[PDB]
């Protein structure tokens, strides 16, 4: 079909994924970040996005 | 189909994936970042985006 | 189909993937960063983008 | 299909992947960075982009 | 005497004086702006900081 | 006396004086801006900082 | 006396005085801008800093 | 007296005075700009810094 996106900002400070440790880090397979962030049909068909982590 | 995206900003400081350790880092397979970030059909058919990490 | 993107900014400082350690770094297979970042069909067919890392 | 991207900026400094260590670095296979960053069909067919690293 | 200032932040977007008109602008004589903004003894003695505006 | 100032940041986008008109601009005589902004004894004795503007 | 300033940053984009018109600009006599901006005794004695503007 | 300033940065772009017009510009007498900007005793004695402008 159709997807229409229209945006207008002036100030914006965007942080997609932020991680802090003070005393392992796996980040995902389809990460979309921004002032105008658009994602469409990340997986189609018999696809796969697997983000695993193992620990012993 | 159709995807139309239009954006207008003046100030914006974008950070897609940010990691901090003060006292292992694996980042993913399709990371799209910016003031205007668009992603389409990141996987199609029998594809794969696997972001694994093992630890002992 | 059709993918249209139009952006207009004035000030913006973008950081796609940023890692900091103060006391191992594997970065991913399709990383797109910028004031205007667009990605289409990062995988098609029986493709693969694997960002793995093991630790002992 | 058709892919159209148009952008207009004045001030912006982009940093695609940035790593800092203060007390091993593997960077990925398809990294696209700029004020206007566009990537299309990074993998097609039975292709592969692997950013793997081991440590002992 | 003594003035001690100590600060630690991670993210902060500071705007000292911001003005918007959509359909005259006089700004002051001692304007201090920042993440750590310190001002001491702006006027001493028989001084003066006059910020006037006249309109017909 | 003594003025001691100490600061530590990581991300901060500072804007001292910002003016916008969409449909006259006079800016002041002692404007100090930045991530660490310090001002001392901006006027001493019989001084003057005058930011005037007239309009017909 | 003593004035001590110590700063440590990583990312910061500073804009001291910024003016925008979309449909006369007088900027001031002592403007200090930067990641670390320090000003001391901008006027001493019988000094003067006058940022005036008239309009008909 | 004593003035001491110490700074350490990595990424930062400074713009002291910035003017934009899309449909007269007078800039001031003591403008100090940089990643580390320091100004001391801009006027001393019976001095003067005047940034004046008239319009008809």
């Amino acid at each position: 079909g159709v997807l229409y996106v229209g945006s207008k900002t002036k100030e914006g400070v965007v942080h997609g994924v932020t991680t802090v440790a003070e005393k392992v880090t796996n980040v995902g397979g389809a990460v979309v970040t921004g002032v105008t962030a658009v994602a469409q049909k990340t997986v189609e068909g018999a696809g796969s996005i697997a983000a695993a982590t193992g620990f012993v």
